[PDB]
């Protein structure tokens, strides 16, 4: 059996790529912002791609959403304002929701289209997180959204960056620079937490670093770590930044004790895993 | 940069997803009387051997793969002497195991002449001179015969190495993977034995996997299951280990990290803290 | 540009394969012979897609269905009479039924669900022939359907086989050989005209040969030719079997006239069309 | 089967379109001042010549390709002494130029040494020792310079054969296919002069085609149109034949076969049957 007869080219790093079989075509839009495909696939079950890259797919998404969302959320003592910055099919929303501390969460995406495909493709993705009375759902640039809460004074506990990758993207351009981190410092309480995707160290190795140096010019906790997302063919770097709070330093029971505290029911994320995360070194090019 | 080029390997994976690799030269090509082997060079991975189309290894990311199928096991006994690899054919593994300052004799038995001289000739990176090593015997031989030949002789391992070709591809291995050839393996272990074995990927393979996980618990008390992200081959491997005695999760990365200075064993990747990781990370499964 | 990011990967020699960006699928069928799928292509516009194989596209099927049909229908001096085998999406017959001399046209095809489908997505290759008075439309393997008419002593002028290729096909495969080409003799007039679509000699010589000694140990007068079918990869290699009249004895003007004294009117086929293809040697491999 | 491999070519064809094509070897790659050269062995079409991804020729139907654009232009002319051939860097060209015994003088201009130098040592059955023919010269020089200085010296041809790189895709040959290049070339042919240049392909690169064609009739009265279908490129190239005097549609096959017996002319496609069949069948176009 090879892939076919449809497929999806996906890109990776120019030199790989995917060749994934299709079944089925949903729906097809060319936004203002870029080419929104949602698409079922064999493997990987229904996908969003946006500019013939797969963002999430049914089969694996809650290993990419728990791994954003929960080390910082969790790492947190008691996290009441989350901001999301992109997350357009809604599951970061989704996962930010569960933590019962949680008051008002704002979901930020640039583009109308991504949300409302989502809202009526993606079910298993959003599961009614952009309905919940604690979430609001903004479409703007995430640049004049952080620019206009700096204006307003607003402060937020966790901040998820959960935007298009930094190697390929350039509508998500201007929100992996250290200027853009010394800004979201700026709407963070003092112990707040931001966490981002940063693309792909083994492959994109000088955008990651880019990122990476961003976070560690603004905060002075950095936690690195990364999950293998089988559709998107590679492991997602995360880095999280903290002011106050050090990730590196629960237990595998100050964990499971604040998930099960606040109601967090996962399909992954864990004390354990929280400590795998802590302590897999990122992957590199060897020679 | 979408279609890497303009010459290019369609890496099979899952039959549902295949990998497009740009290639920029092939520098050996045989039909043996096994499988198909090319030696070729990637742009993303450097040069690499590949065995019926599928990635065994590359010179940028082997070490990923030959560090983890090597060193948690090796790590776990605590003086492994004795060690019997089934597979291996680039020689890497054999290299990972000769850097265990406690090993006096290791075996290297491949069913596949051409595998093992192509790459003494075209993989220098991935051998390392280990076939050379005096304490090292390399074996052509079909590794079931060998270990039926090894139970006759009343031979015995500290450690044996499972470096196969996949569980869910590989007519050539098939018969290594069984519930009976882990009662042989365990027959051929010293009482505090260990073996380990890759065992293609829990993700797209969830049956195969099962199977042989199956096969090793019925044979061993002990049984720990990690993966590792190898970027050339579009999967997390899977490894299981057996062991008879001592238990890979009651090691620090204290004491991991002691046994390896003590020992004298270099690595690029594995560390106390990998151990610690690999001890603790569930392996991936289709959640959906 | 390269082809994507959704592609059909169609298969070709075994050593060659193409890659076509599709921009819709409208329908997957995997029916009780094969799999049906109809898709939109950027360069070929809407396609029939038969076990992964192009079978007719918007763009070049013209090209294909006339140089399959009016050659014969030319060649004949009164064509009444016409029997299709295959032509599952109606263009072959609506091909034939220009001929003003056809009084009755029967198209046999194994599959309901390649007429139906092609009925509600292919309009633009029906173009209504189905619904002719003159024409039949038959649900049967066109074998047993030859065998029945054997049995009726049925006769036709000219025999059109528009079938799956010879190379790939299972369901078609009985329908090559000498024996069938022994039956078709039998149910033709004695100035009968049959013609069959042979696969590609450059590709699959050996399935190509295998078809022309068929037609040659049971036709006196035997045409080769080919055109090439973009949207297929290949030149398609034709066969034309002959009882009575030769198609390389037409001149521009003798078929130019039966052109317009019957009211065919064409995109591509002309008597100069027929000179070239008469004269054009047929491709193979020269090394 | 449906997907040739391991290692595969992809070769564009329009950009929505492209071959993947099975390779067997890769003999050389050189990245030139002016393009990607590659020499590769493809199982359908045996060795090919690769130029920035598309094959160029293949030993299974080169023969298809340089027999069509130069033997209907050469048995078109009356006597060709002089020939001038634009490209052909393989020697293919120059070839079937050659085996016209009318020929005196026949010189190949190739912008890239290193294309004929490689076509010189990986495919001798394409030039055949054409090079070394005491009646041929090869120059290195853009085709543009060479044309503006045989203007400059009164230089004269019989006929003009171009056969460069495509005119969609190439900036190395955009200058050699413009109405003013067609009237430096009308200036250096002969008053019976004919030129024939290849033309892409209508079908898919119908804007570009006509922009040559129309280049072309706005210096010729006489212009033939025709293609053949070249496997290994995934099309029917076409090719534009311009004439000062003799018209290729006057020839019937037994004038053409006579003229090629009555000069020595041996080949395995062309024939009169072939001219007639190529000046009387329409160029593709997409239909709807
Ligand atoms: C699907 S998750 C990634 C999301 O990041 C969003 N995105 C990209 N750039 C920006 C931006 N500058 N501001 C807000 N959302 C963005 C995209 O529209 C997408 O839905
Ligand atoms: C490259 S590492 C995998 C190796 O497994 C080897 N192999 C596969 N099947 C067997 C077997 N039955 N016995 C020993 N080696 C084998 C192959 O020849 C290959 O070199
Ligand atoms: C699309 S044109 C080719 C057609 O040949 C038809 N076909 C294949 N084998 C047979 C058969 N044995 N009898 C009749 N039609 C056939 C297929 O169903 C298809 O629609
Ligand atoms: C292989 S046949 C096509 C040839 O056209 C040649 N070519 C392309 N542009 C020019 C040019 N401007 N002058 C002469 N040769 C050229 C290329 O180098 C190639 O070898």
């Amino acid at each position: 059996k090879v892939p076919g007869p449809i497929t999806l080219i996906e890109p990776l790093s120019g030199n790989t790529s995917l060749l994934i079989k299709i079944n089925a075509i949903h729906s097809v839009k060319k936004s203002p912002y870029q080419e929104i495909i949602i698409a079922d696939t064999e493997d990987y079950g229904r996908v969003l791609i946006l500019d013939d890259y797969i963002q999430s797919s049914y089969v694996d998404e809650q290993y990419y959403h728990e791994s954003l969302v929960h080390p910082a959320m969790a790492t947190h003592p008691n996290p009441r304002d989350v901001l999301i910055l992109g997350g357009g099919e809604g599951a970061t929303l989704r996962e930010a929701l569960k933590h019962g501390t949680v008051k008002r969460a704002v979901m930020v995406d640039i583009d109308r289209d991504v949300v409302e495909l989502s809202r009526a493709y993606l079910p298993q993705m959003h599961q009614g997180a952009f309905d919940d009375p604690r979430a609001k759902v903004v479409i703007q640039d995430g640049f004049v959204y952080v620019e206009e809460a700096i204006k307003a004074g607003d402060k937020y506990d966790v901040i998820i960056m959960d935007l298009t990758d930094p190697y390929s993207s350039d509508i998500a351009k201007q929100l992996y620079t250290r200027e853009f981190f010394a800004k979201i410092r700026r709407i963070l309480n003092d112990d707040g937490v931001v966490v981002t995707q940063a693309g792909n160290s083994f492959y994109f190795p000088a955008e990651y670093d880019m990122v990476l140096e961003g976070v560690k010019a603004n905060f002075p906790i950095v936690a690195e770590y990364e999950v293998w997302i089988p559709s998107f063919g590679y492991a997602v770097n995360f880095i999280l930044g903290s002011l106050r709070y050090d990730p590196h330093a629960l237990t595998p029971s100050e964990v499971d004790e604040r998930l099960r505290a606040r109601g967090v029911k996962t399909a992954f994320y864990t004390g354990r895993v929280h400590l795998a995360l802590m302590n897999m070194p990122i992957h590199r090019k060897l020679r």
